[PDB]
């Protein structure tokens, strides 16, 4: 896994190369409005320890932070999401604690509305590969990074509500 961050746009001036999760970015760099992965996956996030606003970037030039949905140049910790060859697959649930009608996903989804003609989601539990959950339909508002575990209630993967619209797997772009 391979990205660099730039505190300017259109990767100019400090810049910082990381290869591995890191819970702390500032060390490294004030802010960043630039961002080029060489190779991995990534989940970054606006605060250290893996909390604020979170986006999903894959290989790729980002010479401005809005290429990545960023909501400022604010960049303080980083994973790198495993990599998952072969099935993905979660369950939502209506209610939570795994309540209610359980749907089960192996694909990406880009509207749940459409689909199940559901608005929220109120647990789930990833059973292989990471995902990534979106607030609204079509890979829209908040990014919530899911890897495999139980998500109880929707603060276990650290949303404001339970709005689930659409959901990604996390796979490189082979």
């Amino acid at each position: 896994g391979k990205i660099t961050f730039y505190e300017d746009r259109g990767f100019q001036g400090h810049c910082y190369e990381c290869s591995s999760d890191c819970p702390n970015l500032q060390p490294y760099f004030s802010r960043c409005n630039s961002i080029r992965v060489d190779s991995g996956c990534w989940m970054l996030y606006e605060r250290p320890n893996y909390q604020g606003h979170q986006y999903f970037l894959r290989r790729g030039d980002y010479p401005d932070y809005q290429q990545w949905m960023g909501f400022n140049d604010s960049i303080r910790s980083c994973r790198l999401i495993p990599q998952h060859t072969g099935t993905f697959r979660m369950r939502i649930y209506e209610r939570d604690d795994f309540r209610g009608q359980m749907s089960e996903i192996t694909d990406d989804c880009p509207s749940l509305q459409d689909r199940f003609h559901l608005t929220e989601v109120h647990s789930l539990n990833v059973l292989e590969g990471s995902w990534v959950l979106y607030e609204m339909p079509s890979y829209r508002g908040r990014q919530y990074l899911l890897r495999p575990g139980e998500y109880r209630r929707y603060l276990d993967w650290g949303a404001m509500n339970a709005k689930v619209g659409s959901l990604r797997r996390v796979m490189d772009f082979y």
